[PDB]
């Protein structure tokens, strides 16, 4: 199956999932003086004071902490969005360099790692049906670069030992997303998909403007984990990403001037 490798890496995706080569698909190189400011776009509702997380899970390709999203608790509203979207899961991409892992880049320059945290829209009733739906999925996604810790990311930095290869997973509860957060919610927005398959056109994304800085020790502590699982062949987890994607007949609106 699909992977980040020579033989089974992005290049190869559109053969099991040809909507890869589609009309809005993910990530893409944010022009930043191309982006035009629109003063019709609502400031961004982060609503995560009442999140329960869940799990914490090593699927292969990343690392996952999911949510109960049963009941509106932690919602993303406003922005360019209509309606309500819950969190299901954030996780990460990341790089073997710090040069490297983001997916999104700005004026091509990419940054250490990305953080993606996965809303989907209510009135579709179960992140099933909302990835069949051009406004199912609404994902924020927060750039990582190299330096000062991001103290609200060590609980999760601590137990990745505990969840290193494919299929681990572990009880992850009472995690606070807000530690994960940049002081700004200044975003761009453009219409989407998901960067892994199977690359459904469902994503509007939410790309805020202002980075997190993590400690290399941080970011090692991903690079420990595996793609495989144990008692195979040790991968790495690292390089992670999907490079950028044709923007194609799309504009990215920035909220900020
Ligand atoms: N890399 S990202 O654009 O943040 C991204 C990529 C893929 C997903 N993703 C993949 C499968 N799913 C999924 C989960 C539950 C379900 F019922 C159906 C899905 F497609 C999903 O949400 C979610 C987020
Ligand atoms: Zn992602």
């Amino acid at each position: 199956h699909w992977g980040y490798g020579k033989h089974n890496g992005p290049e190869h995706w559109h053969k099991d999932f040809p909507i890869a080569k589609g009309e809005r698909q993910s990530p893409v190189d944010i022009d930043t003086h191309t982006a035009k400011y629109d003063p019709s776009l609502k400031p961004l509702s982060v609503s995560y004071d009442q999140a329960t997380s869940l799990r914490i899970l090593n699927n292969g390709h990343s690392f996952q902490v999911t949510f109960d999203d049963s009941q509106d608790k932690a919602v993303l509203k406003g922005g360019p969005l209509d309606g309500t979207y819950r969190l299901l899961q954030f996780h990460f991409h990341w790089g073997s360099l710090d040069g490297q892992g983001s997916e999104h880049t700005v004026d091509k320059k990419k940054y250490a790692a990305e953080l993606h945290l996965v809303h989907w829209n209510t009135k579709y009733g179960d992140v099933g049906k909302a990835v069949q739906q051009p406004d199912g999925l609404a994902v924020l996604g927060i750039f990582l670069k190299v330096g000062s810790a991001k103290p609200g990311l060590q609980k999760v930095v601590d137990v990745l030992d505990s969840i290193k290869t494919e299929g681990k997973s572990a009880d992850f509860t009472n995690f606070d997303p807000r530690g994960l957060l940049p002081e700004s919610l200044d975003y761009w927005t453009y219409p989407g998909s998901l960067t892994t398959p199977p690359l459904a056109e469902c994503v509007t994304w939410i790309v805020l403007k202002e980075p997190i800085s993590v400690s290399s020790e941080q970011v090692l502590k991903f690079r420990k984990l595996n793609f495989n699982g144990e008692g195979e062949p040790e991968e790495l987890m690292v390089d992670n990403w999907r490079p950028a994607q044709p923007l194609k007949n799309r504009q990215i609106k920035a909220s900020f001037k």
